[PDB]
C-alpha cells in the first residue's frame, strides 16, 4: 500500500470506493 491521500485521512477498501476517491480528485464530483 504505496499510495495514501495526503488531504483525506479516512480509510475503507481501495477496490471501488478508492476510484471515486482518486476521481473526485481529479474531476469535482
Ligand atoms: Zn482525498
Amino acid at each position: 500500500k504505496e499510495h495514501k491521500c495526503p488531504h483525506c485521512d479516512k480509510k475503507f477498501n481501495q477496490v471501488g470506493n478508492l476510484k471515486a476517491h482518486l476521481k473526485i480528485h481529479i474531476a469535482d464530483g
